[PDB]
């Protein structure tokens, strides 16, 4: 048996209010906390890592995302939380590294205690949240409906039609579905 099977999000509850956090930023090394990326319409976090085929896949498009929405008041939030000892590639210097390849214009923020992925009961990468102006739960679940093994253009609509409800004041699309990818590296249990 090689390898690990990949896992499906967990769906943090829609209306709970997103955890807290002060996490240090690879790119700048701020220690950033949720206070600072509360938003006047919507916050979106992102727990991704840096060598998994599913964040792979949606790398480009958080980047067109993010430019697209954080002129209009969103603000993003990554968030790696993998066991850096056992994933080297997870280690603050390569995530700083990553996000200045990536171009990511977004913080990235290590969560080595991993006390922050399991708040937001975050199970894979890349796995998605979206939070409103009160820091409620609106969405989680996929960016879009395309994955590495099916075809489908990457758009990032899912949440970008959550975003878009969010910012003309509609109620987010009822229909969430999972996100799947590589399982959270989690360190040995204490």
């Amino acid at each position: 048996v090689l390898g690990m099977p990949a896992v499906e999000s967990n769906m943090f509850p829609l209306g709970k209010q997103a955890p807290p956090f002060a996490l240090t930023n690879v790119i700048d090394g701020n220690v950033v906390r949720l206070e600072d990326v509360k938003s006047d319409a919507a916050t979106v976090i992102m727990f991704i890592c840096n060598h998994c085929p599913f964040v792979k896949h949606v790398q480009h498009e958080l980047v067109r995302l993010a430019n697209d929405y954080m002129p209009k008041g969103v603000s993003f939030v990554a968030i790696n939380s993998n066991d850096a000892e056992q994933y080297p590639e997870d280690s603050p210097e390569n995530m700083k590294k990553v996000a200045e390849e990536l171009g990511y214009p977004f913080p990235y923020l290590y969560d080595e205690t991993q006390e922050v992925a399991k708040a937001y009961d975050a199970a894979c990468t890349p796995d998605f949240y979206i939070f409103d102006r009160d820091l409620k739960c609106v969405y989680r679940g996929q960016l879009d409906d395309s994955r590495p093994n099916n075809g489908i253009p990457v758009t990032g609509e899912s949440i970008r039609a959550a975003l878009d409800a969010l910012l003309e004041g509609r109620p987010v699309p009822e229909k969430q579905k999972p996100s799947i990818g590589c399982s959270i590296k989690w360190k040995p249990s204490a």
